[PDB]
């Protein structure tokens, strides 16, 4: 009789949260889309772009921006969770539909590929898609975050895993459900946990997309492809630079050489790592310490009139890096679009701060109430407009979405 509606409601449990709100989710997408046609247009921008991990957070940030800003057409790959009766899906899911909805409205194509982005077959399913709607795209970006991956050819199952390399640390954090600062030891990674991390989140999969498009024509000339990165902080160096995510990171720093000389021998494409800042997501907020690290940056940054979130961080990537004629180098050849973050005065506050807090002085000390806001409105809670009263229909459809 109603059973095809329900109220939804926030279920979190640590950096969990099991609903997404579909209204929600659509007022965010569109609060972020807002902000990118407040700031105005990129020019020289790529008009045919290719988003793996489109769906939420940063890569979703670059689809925003790719198709608001510079104005493209957009094919997303993500893997997400459709909803049905009774049962939310993924914030990505709803966050999608939304993208879609306000793409048509633009006249602007919009197409999702839904699946494993580390299988043959999305791959192929991508090229499918290239090559009946766009010919070929000009930019990849380069956007996965993922604790597993199923080797496409061996089917051999690699697992992450988030810990130091050579000592055990003792890493304090902050436990966002009992709200208390605490500490833990964490054990250093073995080389084969070092190796499943590299597997997962290093460059190999990036190199086997950007080849994949080579061999199948679809990519055109004068592309560019870009993969995020985060170096951080020295505070964050032992669980993440300098940790078993660190090595993968690391290794796309040496992936974005073979990439890219298969890229400049095509027509003279290229392909950077690009370093983005830490902001509240669903993968930042599972690594440890994050929680307690976010916490502390928002309330430096927001003191100094410099923190930004997703939105903010890819635009700024996009108008000054990518397209924009005065870009930010590094020595290493990255992209650099962190160094707000990284500014010395930032990092001996943070520090600082970080030696100070406790039980007792959490809000007076951080913006936890910050972190606590931005991270319910991953999933489409605490918009603004959006009647959480009301009740809604969780089964949200997507045109033009390829099921894998
Ligand atoms: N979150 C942060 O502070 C920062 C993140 N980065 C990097 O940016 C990239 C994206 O991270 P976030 O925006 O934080 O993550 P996220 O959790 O918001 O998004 C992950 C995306 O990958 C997709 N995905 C995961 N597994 C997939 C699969 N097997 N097949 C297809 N799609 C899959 C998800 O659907 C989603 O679109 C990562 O490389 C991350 O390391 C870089 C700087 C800092
Ligand atoms: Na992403």
């Amino acid at each position: 009789s109603h059973m095809l509606e329900m109220i939804i409601k926030p279920r979190v449990r640590g950096f969990i949260c099991v609903t997404a709100h579909p209204t929600g989710c659509e007022a965010n997408v569109k609060k972020q889309i807002d902000y990118v046609t407040t700031e105005g247009p990129i020019a020289n921008g790529p008009k045919r772009v290719l988003v793996i991990g489109a769906s939420t957070g940063y890569g979703l940030a670059a689809r925003i921006t790719a198709a608001f800003g510079c104005g493209a057409d957009t094919l997303g790959v993500f893997f997400e969770r459709p909803g049905e009766e009774g049962k939310p899906g993924t914030s990505g899911w709803y966050n999608s539909a939304a993208f879609h909805k306000f793409a048509a409205q633009k006249g602007l194509y919009a197409k999702s590929i839904n699946g494993d982005a580390f299988s043959d077959e999305i791959k192929q399913l991508t090229i499918d898609a290239i090559k009946q709607d766009l010919g070929q795209v000009d930019q990849v970006i380069y956007s996965l975050a993922s604790p597993r991956r199923t080797h496409p050819k061996t089917g051999e199952v690699f697992n992450s895993a988030l810990k130091p390399i050579g000592n055990a640390v003792n890493l304090r954090g902050l436990d966002t459900d009992k709200e208390v600062i605490k500490e833990s030891v964490l054990q250093p990674a073995t080389q084969s946990e070092i190796d499943s991390t590299v597997a997962v989140m290093g460059g190999e999969d990036w190199q086997m997309w950007i080849d994949a498009l080579l061999d199948a024509g679809v990519l055109a000339e004068g592309a560019q492809t870009t993969a995020f990165t985060y170096l951080g902080e020295k505070i964050t160096h032992d669980i993440y630079w300098n940790g078993s995510i660190g090595a993968a990171k690391k290794d796309l720093d040496q992936k974005v050489l073979a990439i890219r000389e298969s890229l400049a021998a095509h027509g003279g494409g290229d392909a950077r790592v690009s370093v983005l800042k830490a902001v509240v997501t669903q993968a930042s907020s599972a690594i440890p310490m994050m929680p307690l690290y976010l916490s502390l940056l928002f309330k430096v940054m927001k003191e100094k009139g410099t923190h930004e979130g997703c939105i903010e961080q890819v635009y700024s990537l996009y108008k000054d890096s990518l397209c924009g004629d005065s870009p930010h180098m590094d020595q290493e050849g990255r992209l650099r679009a962190d160094y707000k973050e990284l500014d010395p005065e930032v990092q001996n506050q943070v520090q600082q701060l970080w030696d100070q807090v406790t039980n007792d002085n959490i809000y007076q000390l951080t913006d936890f109430v910050g972190y606590k806001s931005e991270f319910l409105n991953l999933f489409g809670f605490g918009i603004d407009g959006v009647d959480y009263d009301a009740d809604v229909n969780p089964d949200v459809k997507i045109p033009n979405l390829i099921q894998g």
